[PDB]
């Protein structure tokens, strides 16, 4: 399928283990894609603070339309030292890996893969 429903766990910054996906955009996008598929992806919600508490490249979640089933349609978009890698719509949040995380909730989002 192009789109699979997902349904990421959201968590607190400052809990996160393991503040990004890797060192390069092609593979953050890589591993950020593989943690999606394998249901070990969560969700950081990005205000005042948090982008320097993680780790470059980002990988963001970004609204594609404007929602199938309660399911905001979204695509991944990385940044590097200020260069985004990718066009898409409001950021929903940054991806970081999720290793057993307590999340606050839970994000509904149909990614397109």
């Amino acid at each position: 399928k192009t789109h699979v429903q997902l349904s990421l766990p959201v968590l607190q910054v400052r809990d996160v283990l393991v503040r990004g996906f890797g060192d390069s955009v092609e593979e953050v996008l890589s591993e950020a894609r593989q943690h999606l598929k394998d249901g070990t992806c969560g969700l950081v919600e990005v205000e005042k603070g948090v982008l320097p508490q993680l780790e470059q490249p980002y990988v963001f979640i970004k609204r594609s339309d404007a929602a199938p089933h309660g399911h905001v349609m979204v695509e991944l978009v990385a940044e590097l030292e200020g260069i985004q890698y990718g066009r898409s719509g409001e950021t929903l949040g940054v991806l970081v890996p999720h290793v057993g995380e307590i999340p606050v909730a839970y994000r509904k989002v149909l990614l397109r893969k």
